[PDB]
């Protein structure tokens, strides 16, 4: 007859034995403090005090990093091993007179980024009394404690899975956003043509035009670098700003200072009786992984197979997330049996050195594993 | 004087005079149960059973299907009818010795769709005594009762109007998302060079480059299948999970088990004195068909011209809806004078066999009238 | 000791306190009227006139004008100054027998626009006894009043920064999404092939074929336009219907009538004691602008540099927005402190005739500057 479900964040309560509400809009880019002593209905002599601090939203997007953007000069030679044979960007007609192309005067102008996961959070501290307890709040997520509920939710549409981040300068400051940057055709001339994905090795793009032998010859095809081409009409992309920037390996954090975005705060507060904490269950979970297939720094992701053994419920609905260092990067719905189970998680993001682990709530498998390598 | 709406779905309340809050985020992929026995402040032994069932999120799209993309291998001949002219695919340049390329090895490697329309959605079930009813209710939409209300609040940045899905095998499980497939240029490399569009017939792409005739032939264009440079390059792309998924005619549903999406759920309860129905009203309404202009399966869409009696009332601000099998395509909001009215309702989606219905609430017209195909 | 903070835009109240609250999921495209006489508990003869009035959704696009997009004829010429040099698209090689392409036949099919800011909103009027209030309301923001609090929450998925608005005739009506439209590439065929961006000049496409001397010429790249291939697959685009359009220089306001849109509204309202507004400070701020950085029309953006004095207040968290004409651009959230402070606000959109100034809630600077125009 039980049916045990943690899935729900959030409170039942009484309307008439409930404290104080406060709803609001919040700037994105703003804190909020609020204070205050709550005293009894000047019936008695005892006080509590109610500390809520919430933080700026924070972006955090799981990307793949692409490495560096170039510019370049396209430039034709004629011969009759060719003389350009050094170049790692060329393109040759044999005429038995040999015509080349070749790429020079390349300059790394950006670091360029594909993202993979978008997700917005707040930290949220309260104090009730003699508790204190922080959490960061997803968007679209609640914080729930014995007398304080805290609900954020929002939209923000700035920024889309797929999107390639360009930052120019030491770029913390800003950047811009592409929409269509070159993956699986790169042409000379398209955004994201010429790059160079590590510390070696170009990946160059076609040269779709042809030769011509005139004995001169002449390349009838696009001659622009696409960096020249995207700075002659710079005006039709989109930057955007960043503070605080935090970049570790695949991942990147900042606060977004754009202060024409909003989102909705709700606090709830009980004083005496508590609120009935909806995903309350006696259930207790043991996890381990049991293998791991896919990649980190993907768009494909990975998928981690859990072992789960299910104690004291039946049954329990609930999720199983895979994570690491406390981020997590994938979560699977699922109504466990008494024992045990056997379950699939679907992720994506994370680096070479991300160890996907199987947890519930704040607790973690003992070890993870390691996901392959994207594009080999 | 009056100015009847039923726009507002929704409820007015006495935060006195209610019994019951429930609010909370759940798991979008997770189902939610609450039962509780109402019982009387301890004065009366009169008890209420309160029984709620939220289904998991479900998504509908509504899309075109683009039938199969292929893989195949292009092949240059040289000759001096083209020895290659029953290829369905092919290109030539005549020296007058004739160049030709032509497509060969052609296999289907998987199921296009574009999306026209996204709505998700979850089933809502409500028991109050001996009360008990169900409603699928859309996200941003309100489930209303007299002692039951239950709003849904959420977003989602997944899927986008526009990207086509791609399902590689009999893809249950899940597909890839592509936000550039080929439709106004296709060119032999792009995602969605090689399609077949129904059973037979090829939608060829073009061939850009240029033949050289050297006698042998060369063609100085890209070479490689846009399905063998996606592969290549698949980590750039996004994949997505699918569970019990249901095709229909140019309409997919499916449940995203995505565990890391959530959506906002609020219950409020009042056991005594019925909530104010925000839309109530004594008006009534006779609808039918007039014409329709317009295609299904398109991003245009289509527009039904609905007759619409209006009596009870002096005017009514309401919505007419466009459907079919209770599925609905477009809605009109307008304010309706008494006797009466014409009005055109927008929509998109549906297929050949669809009969689009003029409706309002939960009723509709006898007939539906069917819409022009797309893609003549 | 304090820790003032206006960014908050909403109220606490104690719900044992509050007498009504309405919510409910309203139509996008609707209207809704409340109207209530709030009456003493049967205790007094006293009674309250309510009347709320919340307006059709807009949305409200700071584009950039691209100018017309044009269809055409792409012509050849075999010579031996060419015969066709008045052509003002052209491409030419000499065999030293020149071969030519030059586009005729040119006609404006639409009028382009790219998307920079989208923003929704809804005017809320509040009448509480002989209080009248009218504010515009921004999506995921509140109205704010001692009696009354107005809360709008919502998404909308249809509009993306970066898109292309096209509108083919006097396109009122409706027009199409493209999210393709070229810019740093155009090649002949392309949607955007074919601009000009102003009265004159054509913005020209590339020609990315071959020329062969055969002696008749022959150019072997596409031949048809960008406006044909469009229109010989438009059911691959994506519509989009309006209502009460209003142009101005570089935006575009209007109301979507598709009914199938929703949001979220929701009312609360107390009678005798006043909400505790969350944003209340006694700080006091004068503005004025020192300088300007950036374009107009851009999606790049601009960057307003003000000095703004704080008064009675050792700190003060708030927003410094860039605005004018009662239209806002940017906002910058900042903890100021006491005397003169400069804040940088980065914002977006305008146009030449834009002064930006420096504002605080409905408080702007006696002057604004003017902003660089784009795609110099
Ligand atoms: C969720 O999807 C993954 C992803 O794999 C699928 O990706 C689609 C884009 C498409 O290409 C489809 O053909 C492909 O299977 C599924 O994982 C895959 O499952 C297959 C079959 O067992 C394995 O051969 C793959 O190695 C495996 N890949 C990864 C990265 O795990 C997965 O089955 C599916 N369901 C769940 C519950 O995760
Ligand atoms: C809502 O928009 C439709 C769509 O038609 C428009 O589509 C735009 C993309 C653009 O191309 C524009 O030029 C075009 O009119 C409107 O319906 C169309 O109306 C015209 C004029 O009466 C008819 O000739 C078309 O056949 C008709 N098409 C369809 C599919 O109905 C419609 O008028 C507009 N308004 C409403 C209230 O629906
Ligand atoms: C917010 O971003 C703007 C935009 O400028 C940046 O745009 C990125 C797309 C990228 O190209 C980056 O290299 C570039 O700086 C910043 O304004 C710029 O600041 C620099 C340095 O002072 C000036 O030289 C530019 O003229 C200036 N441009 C504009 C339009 O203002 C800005 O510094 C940054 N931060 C804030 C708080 O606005
Ligand atoms: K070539
Ligand atoms: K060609
Ligand atoms: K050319
Ligand atoms: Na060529």
């Amino acid at each position: 007859t039980p049916v045990w479900n943690d899935n729900a964040h959030g409170v039942g309560s009484v309307p008439m034995h409930t404290d104080l509400e406060l709803d609001f809009s919040l700037t994105s880019s703003s804190k909020y403090t609020y204070r205050r002593k709550l005293t009894n209905p000047l019936e008695e002599a005892q006080s509590i005090d109610l500390h809520i601090e919430i933080e700026e939203q924070t972006i955090g997007v799981d990307v793949h990093a692409l490495g560096h953007w170039f510019d370049g000069r396209l430039n034709l030679k004629t011969s009759f091993e060719y003389p350009w044979h050094t170049a790692k960007c060329h393109y040759e007609r044999d005429y038995q007179t040999a015509c080349g192309l070749y790429l020079d005067q390349l300059k790394p102008v950006g670091s360029a980024y594909k993202i993979i996961t978008i997700r917005y959070s707040r930290r949220v501290c309260v104090q009730f009394g003699e508790e204190n307890l922080c959490k960061i709040i997803d968007m679209n997520d609640c914080f729930v404690s014995r007398h304080v509920k805290v609900c954020i939710i929002g939209t923000v549409s700035k920024f889309s899975q797929g999107d390639t981040l360009l930052f120019f300068g030491p770029l913390e400051g800003g950047g811009l956003i592409f929409k269509h940057w070159c993956t699986s055709t790169c042409q000379f001339g398209d955004p994201g043509d010429i790059m160079s994905p590590r510390d070696k090795g170009f990946l160059c793009p076609e040269f779709p035009g042809s030769f011509r032998k005139k004995p001169i010859c002449e390349y009838d095809g696009n001659m622009v670098s696409g960096y020249k081409k995207v700075m002659a009409t710079i005006d039709s992309f989109q930057s955007f700003n960043t503070s605080t920037m935090h970049f570790t390996d695949e991942r990147i954090e900042w606060k977004d200072p754009d202060g024409m975005l909003r989102d909705h705060i709700n606090i709830l507060v009980t004083k005496d009786i508590d609120f009935d904490n909806l995903g309350e269950n006696p259930c207790k979970i043991g996890l381990q992984t049991s293998s791991i297939e896919g990649a980190w720094g993907s768009g494909v992701g990975f998928t981690l197979t859990c072992l789960v053994s299910l104690t004291e419920c039946p049954t329990f609905l609930t999720s199983i997330k895979a994570c690491d260092k406390a981020i997590c990067y994938g979560a699977e719905s699922v109504t466990l049996t008494r024992g045990q189970n056997t379950v699939k998680v679907s992720g994506k993001g994370g680096h070479s050195g991300s160890t996907f682990r199987c947890c519930h709530g704040e607790d973690c498998s003992q070890i993870g594993l390691h996901a392959a390598a994207p594009h080999l």
